[PDB]
């Protein structure tokens, strides 16, 4: 059989910068469009935004701010079990807010999850580099066996088979993203990945049959990228780069060449794991001030995009929005071009 | 839901994706007719309209545009009395054609009343999303009150949106969602259609009704205008190539050692405040001098383009011009390459 | 609505979109014949013709081109008696082949007569749009007066334009609408055809009548010439790669301590002055020294390319060479990449 | 008729590394468990699928020794006399009985050079040639096969399936693939000839698999992932030049420029390599200094173990037979690299 040999270069993939959402007939204005989403009966968000579970993006201060904006924060796992549990307890104490927590597939995974459940965590995130492995499938089933009502967010994946395997394993939400992270080099050092917009659409196609929402994680650089991800099947997007520069994110502000910056590094980089083979890099990000100003520009772009597509809710955007593919020349026409920009826009660069 | 499996079926082309195919020509570029008829009371000698923006078109720009055979749309970022006076100023300047921009607001009727009493030739019901029930209901209200007033409705980018505004009374449909040089709509909202596909798709629906379409935004060089008109557009609307003109509002300022003019989107922070999630940027463009020199280069490129395609009038070019798709390597071959340019060209900058 | 539905059906390819597929070879590059025959009265030892531009070819350039085995086209930006003097000087220098470019004007016949009296080998009815009735009628007008004169009519880029000029009496058709390095026709008028497709489409029609086509413009490296010949062209025309040559008109101008020479398009403002809507730009090119060194690299790169394709002569390459289409990433792989070039090569600048 | 070749001129399409991505599949193995061993022949088995290029700025005695101790193979370049190369191969074989190869051109002194290398206990000779689909190369492969029936013969370079079949029938045990993809190469620019390397590897492996012949993916590998893509395209082993030139074991000394250390890396077809008139098919340049070879090899093998772990491949045969790609645009390439973040520190596998 040579079926696998002749199908190597058949599939095509698309990313955010390859398409545009086609405007449709609209009766609702951006001001009166609903942006709420339901990941599960216990996890309902006012805005479809989740801060990434990374050591440079989300701790308690970011999770508290995210939940108060209507979103969700994922406490990273690069800390002790008692430390992460103390932050989850700190968030839910500060007004009864939603909070998540990252958990790696390891031997101490169950012990870490036990402390988080005692801290009344709302969703554990079994985050790993390859969600389509048997070790993750087995560990997702163990958490469902011990905690039948616990929200399990499993990732990351990029194929329909992987999403189908995790849904059977007990995952309530499937996080899609293999490569697109702004600080990610997995596609470069390992050669493996799927274009994110095609990855979200392929995984959502399988997950919508079982009523399982998916999380588009990584690759979102502008507000429009989020609208393209949600319109491709995602119930919610996870952001890392666009949340690293906010004031509430962990770490202090640094001065470089006079301007204020913040440290943003991938969890697979050398510094974050402290002879290792990294799949991420360490970098800096401009300080953008408080989170409220960044969230406002994100939801504002979503409300504008939903107003164009005639979507009064994120379900109509998920079921009716149509894309149109474009070339590189179409992308340059989409951005500003042939004009010397004088000052900064709050929602562009 | 068949919509799910068809999400990524469509393809869209822009100006830099295609080239006009040269055909047999019995007419010289000097002998072609660039005239265009948009309605029974609106006929332009050149297919050029200056955008209704606070850095592009006012009284001085509209007067100059009409003297060249074009049309000028006075922007709406001013009081109703100030916009009506500039419309009257253009009309008393030799009987020139003039337009005015009106937003789809509750005071739109009050603004239109002053413009029609100022003998405005056309009103542009300009908004971000033309395919909304608010625009459809507004153009019908203007149609009922003024059955003979020319109504330009936009912006749209689909055939269904063009059908909605035509059947709602609009005489001309303006096409362009996201192509503007100062526009970030496709970036912040992720919504748009590649302009040449948008013009062609909208022109296909409007051609059934005998309705002209305006190609608005995305035109960086004079050749892009020839592609837009060949894709089905009766007339193009320019903003970037008109802001560096002396007749445009604002004064000259020295930047990068050269003379520059302020050019900003009407959806940017500065324009929305002087007349918050924006959909445009604030920038500047090189100073190009009087409008006469710029218009001559634009029309000259169109006359050359129509001469290559063998089109005597704009109808032949609209109905017979053929394109050919090219890659990015074709775009770099189309521009100058591997030669360090020493002097400016009047139709090619940098 | 057939014409309305077929507007965006055609697709064109240029040099940087393809590569020549290497084939079985029994001949070495040095043993390969590169001679070409454009007519019984015009055979060239090398498949190279210098462009008829005021900054590329005059008397001294045509002599050096002919003694290398090529051909020079004396441009038309000079008096009628001055051009006949230049054509005479080339024939006075050993009976060499020489051409002259004339425009489609009322004095075209008056200019051609003075050049035929000078025993010109080929007249070149150069034109921005060769598919015009004025060009077609003037080809019949010149052919009826000179049945034995070689007429190079252009420029065209479609098969229907090639056929229109052939039956008009033109025995050689020059192909190129837009690809010139100094050309802005595709930018100011929006009209053009990718040069590789334009040559292929014109060669397909011209080969039915045994008419050779000239690949004019768009050739920046020696490999682009091999692709143009492999597309069906008998000979290529160069302007940029011959402008920096000492034999080209004008003396050397210095810029940042380096030797340069002015290279401008015949449709640029400066060339036509010797209110105007130009289709070309004015620029400079690095001084490359004598023509013999540039031709050696060009013909040398052809011998290798013909060796890779197993072509003994230019007829086998025109009839058997295969291309393979590549993406922009293929072009980046084709050039040197991820290495800091320290020395400039004689054929790669 | 005769218009068959005329109408099929622009039909083929080619893919390179930056055109595709490996599609992750279900995996039961961890990257530390995967087997990276490969068998070009029973007398030439490499523990890692890495071969250093036979160039005067990449591989000599010190590099070939270091490559073999990591489980790879070094190809001694041919820009030296017969006694020098025979002694260079002898120096590697004396240094613990390590595997070593040597480059031999298709010339009159070819048999004289090969006889000195076979006596030096060489394990594989490489008929390195700009165009491997020539009759002189085909004749010279048969000539070596007739005299040394058990000698490993590596022939190249080719980029089509019919060329691969011609080299196999001539007697070559391994076929090198790569016409144009080299980082220092200008063949595709000066001669316009070539095939995108990932498509060339796939087409040549398709023909070579029918004869049970391994294929070497030569050239174009810029990062660790490009090797994984080349092996997943059907190649048994990859050959690297740019990613090995800046290694401390490479020939030549280091030079400091603006604080950073560099090392000269030039193509064999360049002027400088042929000098010690000419129409070159390569350029001369410099690459960053990467220190000892062990640090570069560790990242290469580490990235390969990660890719196979993503693809669910325990061995390299599973990756050759089962790995599926997905094609992407230039906008997919920018998403694959880091983006919109100012890199502050240099990663050991990404610069
Ligand atoms: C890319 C990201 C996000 C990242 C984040 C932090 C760190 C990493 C690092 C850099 C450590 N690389 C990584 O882990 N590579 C990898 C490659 C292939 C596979 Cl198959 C796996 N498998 C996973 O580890 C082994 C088992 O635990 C298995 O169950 C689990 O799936 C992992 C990478
Ligand atoms: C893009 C441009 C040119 C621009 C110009 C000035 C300002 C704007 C701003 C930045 C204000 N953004 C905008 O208005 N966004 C938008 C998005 C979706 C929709 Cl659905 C609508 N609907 C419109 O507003 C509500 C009703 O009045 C409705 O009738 C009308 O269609 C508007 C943008
Ligand atoms: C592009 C090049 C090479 C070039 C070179 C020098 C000068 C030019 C200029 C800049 C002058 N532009 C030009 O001429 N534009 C053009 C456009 C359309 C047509 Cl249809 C034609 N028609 C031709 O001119 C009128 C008659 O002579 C007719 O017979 C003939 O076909 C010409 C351009
Ligand atoms: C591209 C590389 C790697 C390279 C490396 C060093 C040097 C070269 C040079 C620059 C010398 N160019 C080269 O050799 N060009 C070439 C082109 C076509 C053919 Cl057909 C051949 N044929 C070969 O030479 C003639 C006969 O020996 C024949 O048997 C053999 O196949 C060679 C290039
Ligand atoms: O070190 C890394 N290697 C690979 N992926 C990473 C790494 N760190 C974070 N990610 C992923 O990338 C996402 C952030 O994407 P961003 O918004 O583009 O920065 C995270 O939520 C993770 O899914
Ligand atoms: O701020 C804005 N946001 C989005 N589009 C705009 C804005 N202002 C003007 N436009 C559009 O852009 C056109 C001009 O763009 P340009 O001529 O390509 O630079 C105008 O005629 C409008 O259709
Ligand atoms: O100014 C001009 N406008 C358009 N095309 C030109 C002009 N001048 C020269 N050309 C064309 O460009 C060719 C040379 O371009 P090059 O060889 O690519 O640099 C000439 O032989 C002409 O066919
Ligand atoms: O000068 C040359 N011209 C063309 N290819 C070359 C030349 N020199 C080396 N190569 C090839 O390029 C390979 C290495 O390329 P790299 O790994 O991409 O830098 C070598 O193993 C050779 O196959
Ligand atoms: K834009
Ligand atoms: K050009
Ligand atoms: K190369
Ligand atoms: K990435």
């Amino acid at each position: 059989s040579n079926a696998m040999w002749e199908s190597k270069f058949v599939k095509e993939g698309l990313t955010f910068d390859d398409v545009l959402l086609v405007p449709a007939k609209s009766d609702v204005l951006p001001r009166e469009v609903s942006v709420k989403t339901v990941l599960s009966e216990s996890l309902q968000l006012n805005i479809p935004l989740i801060s990434a579970g990374m050591d440079t993006v989300t701790e308690a201060d970011m999770a508290i701010a995210m939940a108060r904006q209507g979103g969700l924060g994922i406490i990273h796992k690069n800390m002790s079990i008692e430390q992460q549990a103390e932050q989850v307890d700190k968030v839910k104490r500060s007004g009864g807010l939603l909070v998540g927590a990252a958990v790696g597939v390891t031997a101490d995974a169950m012990t870490r999850i036990d402390a988080l459940v005692k801290a009344s965590v709302d969703a554990i995130v079994l985050d790993t580099a390859h969600g389509h492995s048997q070790g993750v499938i087995d560990k997702v089933k163990e958490v469902r066996a011990k905690y039948p009502s616990l929200n399990i967010i499993a990732g990351n994946v990029a194929t329909a088979e992987a999403t189908k395997a995790l849904i059977e394993a007990g995952a309530n939400v499937v996080k899609v993203g293999i490569g697109p992270g702004s600080i990610c080099t997995t596609r470069v050092v390992a050669g493996v990945g799927v274009p994110q917009l095609t990855a979200v659409y392929d995984c959502a196609t399988e997950a919508r049959k079982h009523g399982i929402p998916v999380i588009a994680d990584g690759g979102i650089k502008y507000s429009g990228d989020m609208v393209k991800a949600l319109a491709a099947g995602a119930h919610v997007v996870m952001l890392g780069s666009m949340f690293a520069g906010v004031a509430e994110s962990p770490g202090e502000t640094e001065i470089y060449q006079g301007r204020q910056f913040k440290v943003y590094r991938g969890m697979g980089s050398v510094g974050a794991m402290e002879k290792l083979v990294p799949e991420g890099i360490e970098g800096r990000v401009p300080y953008k001030g408080p989170l409220a100003d960044t969230v406002h520009q994100l939801v504002g772009g979503l409300r504008a995009g939903m107003g164009y597509c005639g979507a009064q809710d994120l379900e109509f955007l998920r079921e009716n929005a149509q894309f149109i593919r474009m070339s590189g020349a179409g992308l340059l026409e989409s951005h500003p071009h042939h004009v010397q920009i004088t000052k900064e826009a709050p929602n562009y660069s």
